[PDB]
């Protein structure tokens, strides 16, 4: 799925980033990507968009991000400010 986030400047999203030799990682339907959500706010930014904990991120702001380090991806949130849109997928 997609999400679309857009917060005050002294506030954050609302949830918690994890993830990993990044090199000969292989997506598989039950772990897809590197970086999933490890926990969204309950009624929070991230999750009034419908982000769940367990959403493994496949793209951000436009970039791919399946075999990207941890590093990028919190970097790429950060470029955004206070705009954010995800791709997902829920192992659920």
């Amino acid at each position: 799925s997609v999400a679309i986030l857009q917060k005050r400047d002294h506030e954050g999203f609302g949830f918690v980033l994890r993830g990993a030799p990044i090199e000969e990682f292989t997506p598989t339907p039950a772990f897809p990507a590197l970086q999933y959500l490890e926990s969204v706010d309950v009624e929070g930014v991230a999750w009034k968009a419908g982000l769940r904990t367990g959403d493994f991120l496949i793209e951000v702001n436009g970039v791919n991000v399946v075999k990207v380090g941890h590093k990028q991806v919190v970097g790429l949130i950060r470029q955004g400010g206070n705009r954010l849109v995800m791709k997902v997928v829920s192992v659920t």
